[PDB]
């Protein structure tokens, strides 16, 4: 029958947060895990992806910017077997890390598939395990769209699962994990073409910032594509070649999915616990995680608020507070989530963009304020690198309601800002703080 | 006779952007200068240590991380002359940007010694130039100890001076800029070792983050002497050997004084403007950089409030807003400025230390969260490079008053803290603010 306080189906970001911190004031906690522990960002998202640009951005400086520091090589060599090696002795031991956090808060990990019976049981490997609270956070998968062919075409999975990096490869997509991976796989020299349905990638940031990653890419001889809506895929002797609606046609060894995420939700058996889901396909909850059955909630990329690791650690650790540290209202606060993408270079955002806020406040009440400049790093090289930042105030006292950037260091000066911008920070508060010069951050607090 | 609504006695960071404010609202202005326009910040300082900076950290990268990451070479070669070439280059466009500054707000640049007259007049090059308004932004000049040969020692001019990188180098001194250059030249393989007086470098500083540069040194083989005052410099056919109070010696081809800077007030006539010193030798003024003179001003190093670019260039457009703009009360704050030292690895500070805090506050009212770590970035390799951060707190509010940190990429993550703390943020606004996954910067929001 198995006895538990409380459960979670999925070992991931979300799972492990609230386990723990459930186990942390005194409940009997179990997480149920299919695949390895860590789930998608340890295994198979942030960790090693972060590690491979981090490879390509020391292969950056060696190839644009050693040179003009003084810096020649003989014969530089990339052996990838060895950055993979590495990366995967980095997930080894964060995923050993995880298993010891588990036994030392009273944790019991139950390698299986759940599936619910009815709203308090759930059957992993013909076991049944009973619990008063469970909480669904399984996470999310790769969107393969419905096209001839498609199966053909791999996804961000596939990339990490490589252990040699290929000829060519084509990738089909607009989103963050889109332009991550083309950057890195371009800076690693695989002939690498990105392939966009309409307009320009990253139609959700900032127009400003997204240009600037345009002309990055321009500049770098990265072959963006715009107007291209994938109707079929095939195999040739090349490799793969890939069919769009306008009438050209493109071949590359790998072609790499990389549109969006949906949810894991279909192998739950979720109408027996009587768990619903809304219009969207994610799993029905309100502001406090709760599902429509009381004692079951879902969190992380399952209910897709927001779908990142952070989120549903928060979202995990806020409901174990609820429900085992007597915090009755506690909950999660969803707006002013800042963001980083690892793009060459990187680009930073937290808040509205410029036409959410026109939305939200009206457009007469809507100063904005750019800043072109290139990084003292890059601009006494050869390859001038531009950075470019915005700042979206609101109202008469011109209240910080968006922040976005995109350059050299980025990834790094946006978590202060967000605390800055979460407390109600004016422009006067940004222009009162005093510059750290030289660095690319100052110039938040010096725009005109 | 030549005749200025205002002029700048120096043309540097405080002088050229009092100069282009004022000639902003229609004031006819005009900055003297003696040697190069921008000042120390440009030619001798920020500008060129952060390229070299730029540089050490291009070499570090290789040496360290580079073959874990799975790059190799056969040889790899550094030539200082190069950098250097290109450093010079940046600062040519840099100083040229500024003439066209001066066309678009009006600025008449006058080269030479300015020498006061009178308390309205002023002479350079026997030409007599009055004006309503004078402001003082001479800056300040390396101190240089007096004991027997302190001549032969050079200064922070002298190592940018440079053309080749000599074979061995002595810094005597425990400040930032001492720290910055030790680090620098160790980091491009001259022979460097750091002499301080007392017990550890960088007095002022957070015992936590100084420690962990201590450690950082001793990990790398970069001596570091303490305890170390010297009495005496020789010249010797070794190289200049330097004498030290308890007995020992030490000799390198260049010896570095990096023990301060002190303010340029000896060359100005300034009793006959009638501008007074106070017991500090700056030049005396009040809160709106009034000297005892009406009609005269001073901003910047040569005033000794925070010695910093970006606090002279503040300090000097608040001074034209109050003149040429109808702004009767508005002053430079002083209080909670950020800085960062450039050190291998950097340290990023803003607020008061955990001695200062108790100081203040008292030891019962201050809460303290450290955190030690290694960066994603190194941990990868055979080289764990220690990340140190420290947030302190005061109160039952636990409001911050202070936010320390060394590590990869905290240059970069100081300036958007600096803007929160300074609008008062709690423990509870950071701890509310969601990580950004995978960096550094999320742990001063996720500390425990
Ligand atoms: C390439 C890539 C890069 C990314 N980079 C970033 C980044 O830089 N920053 C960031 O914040 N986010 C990033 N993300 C997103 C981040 O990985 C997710 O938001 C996060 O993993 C969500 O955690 P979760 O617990 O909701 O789901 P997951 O971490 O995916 O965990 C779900 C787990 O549950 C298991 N599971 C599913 N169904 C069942 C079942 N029936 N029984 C038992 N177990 C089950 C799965 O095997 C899986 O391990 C990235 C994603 C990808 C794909
Ligand atoms: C090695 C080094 C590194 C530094 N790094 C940093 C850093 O990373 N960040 C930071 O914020 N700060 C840094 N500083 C400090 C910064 O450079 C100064 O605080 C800043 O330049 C002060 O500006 P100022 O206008 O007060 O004086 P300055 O910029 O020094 O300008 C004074 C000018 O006045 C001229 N002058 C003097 N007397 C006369 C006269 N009688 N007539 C005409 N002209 C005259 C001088 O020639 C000079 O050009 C550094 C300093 C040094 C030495």
């Amino acid at each position: 029958m198995r006895e538990y306080d409380i459960i979670a189906i999925g070992g991931g970001s979300g799972g492990i947060a609230t386990m723990n911190r459930a186990g942390e004031h005194g409940a009997q906690a179990a997480v149920i895990e299919e695949k390895k522990l860590g789930g998608t960002c340890v295994n198979v998202g942030c960790v090693p992806k972060k590690i491979m640009w981090y490879g390509a951005q020391i292969a950056e400086t060696f190839h644009q910017f050693g040179e003009d520091y003084g810096f020649k090589t003989t014969d530089l060599n990339f052996d990838f077997a060895t950055l993979r090696r590495n990366r995967e002795s980095y997930i080894d031991r964060a995923r050993s890390s995880y298993d010891g956090s588990f036994k030392r808060n009273g944790v019991d990990l139950i390698e299986g598939h759940a599936e619910f019976v009815d709203s308090h049981t759930v059957s992993v490997n013909g076991e049944l395990i009973r619990a008063k609270h469970i909480v669904i956070a399984t996470g999310a998968h790769p969107s393969i769209p419905n096209i001839p062919g498609a199966e053909l075409g791999g996804s961000s999975d596939d990339v990490f699962a490589w252990e040699e990096l290929p000829e060519s490869v084509a990738i089909l997509g607009a989103g963050y994990i889109a332009v991550e991976l083309a950057g890195v796989l371009h800076t690693f020299g695989v002939k690498t073409d990105l392939f966009v349905r309409r307009d320009r990638p990253l139609r959700g940031f900032d127009s400003y910032i997204v240009e600037g990653l345009v002309k990055e890419m321009e500049r770098t001889n990265l072959p963006l594509h715009t107007h291209k809506v994938p109707v079929k895929l095939e195999k040739t002797t090349d490799g793969i070649t890939i069919h769009f609606e306008d009438g050209t046609s493109h071949t590359a060894s790998q072609v790499i999915w990389a549109t969006g995420r949906r949810p894991n939700v279909k192998g739950l058996q979720l109408e027996k616990a009587g768990v619903t889901l809304n219009e969207r396909g994610f799993i029905q909850v309100d502001e406090y995680q709760n599902t429509v059955v009381e004692g079951i909630y879902a969190l992380g990329d399952v209910t897709g608020e927001k779908e990142l690791t952070p989120v549903a650690i928060k979202a995990g650790r806020t409901l174990s507070e609820r429900l085992f540290n007597g915090k009755t209202t506690a909950k999660m606060d969803y707006s002013t989530i800042p963001t980083v993408v690892f793009s060459h270079p990187a680009i930073g955002t937290v808040g509205l963009t410029e036409e959410q806020a026109i939305k939200e406040y009206g457009q007469d009440q809507i100063k904005v304020y750019k800043s072109s400049f290139a990084s003292m790093y890059s601009a006494c090289t050869r390859n001038r690198q531009e950075s470019r930042f915005k700042l979206i105030t609101a109202g008469s006292e011109e209240k910080v309601v968006g922040l976005h950037g995109i350059g050299y260091g980025v990834d790094e000066m946006i978590q202060g800002f967000a605390v800055a911008i979460k407390m109600g920070a004016t422009k006067a508060d940004f222009d009162a703080t005093v510059a750290i010069h030289p660095t690319s951050s100052e110039e938040f607090v010096t725009m005109r």
